[PDB]
């Protein structure tokens, strides 16, 4: 298992969206399905050109997962997929520029469900995880399993857990006071309000 800093940029917006007070939380689930959207639309654009980019799954789709027994919320999606390099160095590149560009909007008077606007909206899962674990699988690498509960640091290890083929899967571990988002009615309340036209099937797991 390795550990990373985040870059301090990201680190600060963690520790905004952990500490400010924001009662409408249930934006994260929006930002986390339209992230797999995007990897979606990715897969299905470059395999168009290449049509063996899905030898590791044809079906585009997204499942959302709730396990009350574990308290965590799943989000699982058959996209592209991010490598080693996007979970550890490309990607933060990248979030450094939007959380600064973000930062300021909310000093000019934005609010935190606006985030999705300057590209770091995964990071509105802390507003409802304590920790969060992503699972990713891209063509060409290995199955990388990234984790973080905040304070500065996250982790990267290859996964030797069960094998998605190809896509990303965000587990949410909730905080204890955010356990609304493991109830049917209210994950089919936000995905209606938030997510109704996303271009892939959505599935709403119950639970047993
Ligand atoms: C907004 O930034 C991103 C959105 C989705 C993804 C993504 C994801 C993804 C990321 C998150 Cl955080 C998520 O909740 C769901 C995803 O499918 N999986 O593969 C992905 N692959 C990539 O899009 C490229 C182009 C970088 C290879 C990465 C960055």
């Amino acid at each position: 298992v390795e550990t990373f800093a985040f870059q301090a940029e990201i680190a600060q917006l963690m520790s905004l969206i952990i500490n400010t007070f924001y009662s409408n939380k249930e934006i994260f689930l929006r930002e986390l399905i339209s992230n797999s959207s995007d990897a979606l639309d990715k897969i299905r654009y470059e395999s168009l050109t290449d049509p063996s980019k899905l030898d590791s799954g044809k079906e585009l789709h997204i499942n959302l997962i709730p396990n009350k027994q574990d308290r965590t919320l799943t989000i699982v999606d058959t996209g592209i997929g991010m490598t080693k390099a996007d979970l550890i160095n490309n990607l933060g590149t990248i979030a450094k520029s939007g959380t600064k560009a973000f930062m300021e909007a909310l000093q000019a008077g934005a609010d935190i469900s606006m985030i999705g606007q300057f590209g770091v909206g995964f990071y509105s899962a802390y507003l409802v995880a304590e920790k969060v674990t992503v699972i990713t699988k891209h063509n060409d690498d290995e199955q990388y399993a990234w984790e973080s509960s905040a304070g500065g640091s996250f982790t990267v290890r290859t996964d030797t857990g069960e094998p998605m083929g190809r896509g990303t899967k965000v587990i949410l571990h909730l905080k204890e006071d955010q356990t609304e988002y493991l109830e049917e009615r209210r994950i089919k309340e936000i995905v209606k309000k938030h997510s109704q036209f996303i271009g892939y099937p959505i599935t709403l797991f119950v639970e047993k």
